[PDB]
């Protein structure tokens, strides 16, 4: 898989690159689709079939996985998690909360980023200093923004704050050898949480691999 390559029972993973037929939702999660585009609907059901792969490892039963307020997926009891999807990719990452606190987990296309989009979701420290800390050629404006949305998905259901994207800022390295290496996220803002110890570093990894990047963050319970 492409995700455990940005991953450290209690945790778990499951990605698909096209959506199966013949996939469906189950009846709690039919309505939240029920007048969505294909593109949407398929997304969804796949994504979802990808949580429930991974919360079965968990020993966890094929449970619904509902949508609150602000969008984030609702998880079955004691658990944790994030979802993604892109083009070609679906993605579902989910772990054991006495063990692990937060997931968060987004997938990219290995794109440059169109035009005007990389001073919407970066910092100037950012623009000016990850460019030296990449490989070169890579997309380093894509990665960043990928990692800017593992942060926002990990903090969100500790917070149920907005982060925004001048809201943190992102570090990078390179491993030795490859395409790999971490991140960290530090949170400019209060990062006071609904429980435990407020935010202050979150660390996550990266990679790019088959035109995809991913990026994920755990942050250990
Ligand atoms: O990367 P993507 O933007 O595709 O991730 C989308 C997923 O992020 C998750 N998400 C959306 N808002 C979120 C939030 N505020 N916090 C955490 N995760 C969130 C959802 O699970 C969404 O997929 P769904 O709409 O199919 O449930
Ligand atoms: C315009 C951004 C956007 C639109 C729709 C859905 C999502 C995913 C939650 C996002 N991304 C974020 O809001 N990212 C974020 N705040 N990063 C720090
Ligand atoms: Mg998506
Ligand atoms: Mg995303
Ligand atoms: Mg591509």
């Amino acid at each position: 898989t492409l995700v455990a390559s940005v991953l450290p029972e209690d945790l778990a993973y499951a990605e698909l690159y096209s959506d199966p037929p013949g996939l469906t939702p189950l009846p709690e999660e039919a309505p939240l689709i029920a007048r969505s585009v294909a593109k949407r609907r398929n997304e969804f059901i796949t994504v979802r079939h990808c949580a429930r792969i991974a919360l079965d490892q968990l020993g966890v039963p094929p449970a619904p996985i509902l949508k609150g307020d602000k969008g984030e997926p609702c998880w079955p009891d004691g658990m944790v998690g994030s979802l993604t999807h892109c083009a070609g990719y679906r993605g579902a990452v989910v772990g054991r909360r006495d063990a692990v606190r937060s997931v968060g987990i987004d997938a990219e296309p290995h794109d440059v980023l169109p035009n005007g989009v990389l001073d919407a979701i970066s910092l100037p420290a950012e623009r000016a200093d990850m460019p030296r800390t990449m490989p070169a050629a890579l997309h380093w404006d894509r990665i960043l923004f990928c990692a800017k949305e593992a942060t926002y998905k990990a903090w969100f259901p500790l917070t149920k704050r907005w982060l925004g994207f001048e809201d943190a800022h992102i570090t990078f390295e390179t491993d030795s050898t490859g395409w790999t290496g971490r991140f960290v996220s530090r949170i400019l803002i209060d990062g006071s949480t609904l429980s435990g110890p407020p935010l202050t570093t979150l660390r996550g990894r990266w990679s790019v691999e088959r035109g995809l990047v991913l990026t994920a963050i755990v942050l250990a319970g």
